């Protein structure tokens, strides 16, 4: 509250560390469904159903241009990528499986880096 603060957690490396995690996600072999925005002209259903499209290149641009105010807003967009994937894809599809794998991969790096 006013003039009463918890001890300052060091956040000065957060930008660099989120970039490293992102790089690791970008270079994973199962990243291919997630590298670029889904083509909303060529994928029936996507525009109407997925209210907030998200992908790694878009996260990369937002990161590089100071559009994440903190590391939690970054994590929210990453998870959005996987949440969208689950909404639109059957669990037993290559893409559906990619998404489960990438989410697992992300959450471990996240925990190991920050928790």
């Amino acid at each position: 509250s006013m003039s009463v603060k918890k001890p300052k957690r060091d956040d000065s490396k957060d930008l660099a560390l989120c970039s490293m995690i992102l790089t690791e996600m970008e270079t994973h072999e199962d990243a291919w469904p997630f590298l670029l925005p889904v083509n909303l002209k060529l994928v029936p259903g996507y525009k109407k159903v997925i209210k907030k499209p998200m992908d790694f290149s878009t996260i990369r641009e937002k990161l590089s241009s100071g559009q994440y105010p903190n590391l939690e807003t970054f994590a929210l967009d990453v998870r959005l990528v996987f949440d969208n994937c689950e909404t639109f894809n059957e669990d037993d599809s290559d893409i559906g499986r990619a998404g489960h794998n990438m989410r697992k991969y992300f959450e471990k790096k996240w925990t190991d880096t920050f928790k």
